[PDB]
């Protein structure tokens, strides 16, 4: 019994707002996109490969003070985003949670 939403598809790319890590933690919009239940992240600046995370692996979780925000959780890291709109931010939650159920379905199919 699968978890995510069939108003939205499993692979998509676009902006999200991420809080840095080092700076006085500044929020910098990225390129984004999942595919593959992958998700590829643009750093500032390419110079650098995007990190890539593997969903399989990851948590999604909604932020519970800002209503555009969520956060990716890793065994190691966690990412904290904001959508540009709250459109958006169901379509990312959304397909994130899709690309990730696929892939465990295949997976764990095999």
């Amino acid at each position: 019994q699968l978890q995510g939403n069939k108003e939205y598809g499993s692979e998509k790319k676009g902006f999200l707002l991420k809080k840095s890590d080092g700076i006085r933690k500044v929020w910098q919009r990225r390129k984004c996109a999942v595919k593959n239940g992958i998700l590829t992240i643009s750093h500032a600046t390419s110079n650098r490969q995007p990190a890539k995370l593997n969903l399989l692996t990851c948590q999604v979780k909604p932020n519970a003070e800002d209503k555009k925000s969520f956060d990716l959780i890793s065994h190691n890291r966690t990412y904290h985003f904001q959508a540009e709109d709250e459109q958006d931010y169901i379509a990312w939650i959304s397909v994130l949670t899709n690309s990730k159920e696929e892939a465990l379905t295949m997976a764990f199919r095999g």
